[PDB]
């Protein structure tokens, strides 16, 4: 409670934990193999985020990085979370549209580059270089968003209508929410430092819960997750 952002870390921990438990209960008894994949991916996402939020709340997922002549508090646990949860969210989208394996690898690999370069930027001690890493990570994000809109055209013709509808909604949620992350980083403690760490933590908490629990609620309530069966 010594760090003002503790309240948002505590709320994030609670919301990710509750979301995990809800998805775990909701997925009980699901037998359809396709739906099992979506429940597994979508329950793992907030479960991982729960552990990383808790690690930030308890102080383990925080480190001090010297730059700008200050000791800057950097929550590195965010990147350990996103390293696994962001490819999993992309996998949800890719499986919906029955993406080619090559497209899945392009997405997951670009996503690993996005998170890894974000982590390097977050830990870099030379201030100006932090924004070089931010730019590379943003380029990887833009590549991901490009694929989400322009890499699935060969699947549109054979796509079930409920699949197309749910994918379109989830893709729009993804573009809007994922785009905000580089902005928050750029203006917050890890970039220019014009927004204080407590407001940055609040912003990432709203984004994370929306991108994980909100996204999951939309996906797991849809008929698109079930194979077409009589
Ligand atoms: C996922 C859990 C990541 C654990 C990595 C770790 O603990 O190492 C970081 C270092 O010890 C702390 O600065
Ligand atoms: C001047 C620096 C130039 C280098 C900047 C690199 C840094 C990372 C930037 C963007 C991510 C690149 C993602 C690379 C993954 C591309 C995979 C691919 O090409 O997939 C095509 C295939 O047809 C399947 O759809
Ligand atoms: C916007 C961000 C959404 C955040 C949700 C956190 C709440 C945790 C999960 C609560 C979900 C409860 C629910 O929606 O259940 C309805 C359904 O009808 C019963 O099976
Ligand atoms: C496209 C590029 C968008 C903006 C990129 C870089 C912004 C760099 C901001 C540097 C901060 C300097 C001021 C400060 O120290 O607070
Ligand atoms: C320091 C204040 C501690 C009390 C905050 C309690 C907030 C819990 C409910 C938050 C509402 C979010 C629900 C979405
Ligand atoms: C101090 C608050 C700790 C976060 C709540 C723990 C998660 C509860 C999920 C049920
Ligand atoms: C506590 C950190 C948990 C991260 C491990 C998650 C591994 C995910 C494996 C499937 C992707
Ligand atoms: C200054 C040192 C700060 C430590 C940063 C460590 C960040 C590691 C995040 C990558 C996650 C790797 C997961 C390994 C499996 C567990
Ligand atoms: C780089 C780490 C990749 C984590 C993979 C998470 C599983 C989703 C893709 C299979
Ligand atoms: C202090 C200004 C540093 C900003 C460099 C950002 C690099 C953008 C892409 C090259
Ligand atoms: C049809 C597409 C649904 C629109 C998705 C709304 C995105 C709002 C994200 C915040
Ligand atoms: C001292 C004023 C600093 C607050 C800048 C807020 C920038 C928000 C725009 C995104």
């Amino acid at each position: 409670t010594g760090r003002p952002e503790w309240i948002w870390l505590a709320l994030g921990t609670a919301l990710m934990g509750l979301g995990t438990l809800y998805f775990l209960v909701k997925g009980m008894g699901v037998s359809d193999p396709d739906a099992k994949k979506f429940y597994a991916i979508t329950t793992l996402v907030p479960a991982i985020a729960f552990t990383m939020y808790l690690s930030m709340l308890l102080g383990y997922g925080l480190t001090m990085v010297p730059f700008g002549g200050e000791q800057n508090p950097i929550y590195w646990a965010r990147y350990a979370d996103w390293l696994f949860t962001t490819p999993l969210l992309l996998l949800d989208l890719a499986l919906l549209v029955d993406a080619d394996q090559g497209t899945i690898l392009a997405l997951v690999g670009a996503d690993g580059i996005m998170i890894g370069t974000g982590l390097v930027g977050a830990l870099t001690k030379v201030y100006s270089y932090r924004f070089v890493w931010w730019a590379i990570s943003t380029a990887a994000m833009l590549y991901i968003l490009y694929v989400l809109f322009f890499g699935f055209t060969s699947k549109a013709e054979s796509m079930r209508p409920e699949v197309a509808s749910t994918f379109k909604v989830l893709r729009n949620v993804t573009v809007v929410l994922w785009s905000a992350y580089p902005v928050v980083w750029l203006i917050g403690s890890e970039g220019a430092g014009i927004v204080p760490l407590n407001i940055e933590t609040l912003l990432f908490m709203v984004l994370d819960v929306s991108a994980k629990v909100g996204f999951g609620l939309i996906l797991l309530r849809s008929r698109a997750i079930f194979g077409e069966a009589e």
